[PDB]
């Protein structure tokens, strides 16, 4: 599913991401934009042979099982395929664990490089939330 910007903002808000670990909703929408362009089915292979899955490009090195990432963990206790669903519940629940891991949203290199310190409120501008 390719979410609309406000559509994804509403879904993230409903699932309690708005101000989760102190990160405003626009931070999450901005991260999703640059990770996946709001496409739940986004997959990208990392140099280390792990894969990033779904709207927030959650990595098989630590967070989900894809069966092809040697020596990896599955800390969200989910198949990586669950992160590609039209229903973002598994992505949001796993994102809550990631952002609680100690580096906050710096875990998402695209958030650090493209969203951090920017006017992230612009990402929820116009949305009926
Ligand atoms: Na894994």
């Amino acid at each position: 599913k390719v979410f609309g910007r406000c559509e994804l903002a509403a879904a993230m808000k409903r699932h309690g991401l708005d101000n989760y670990r102190g990160y405003s909703l626009g931070n999450w929408v901005c991260a999703a934009k640059f990770e996946s362009n709001f496409n739940t089915q986004a997959t990208n292979r990392n140099t280390d042979g792990s894969t990033d899955y779904g709207i927030l490009q959650i990595n098989s090195r630590w967070w989900c099982n894809d069966g092809r990432t040697p020596g990896s963990r599955n800390l969200c206790n989910i198949p990586c395929s669950a992160l590609l669903s039209s229903d973002i519940t598994a992505s949001v629940n796993c994102a809550k664990k990631i952002v609680s891991d100690g580096n906050g949203m710096n875990a998402w290199v695209a958030w650090r490089n493209r969203c951090k310190g920017t006017d992230v409120q612009a990402w929820i501008r116009g949305c009926r939330l």
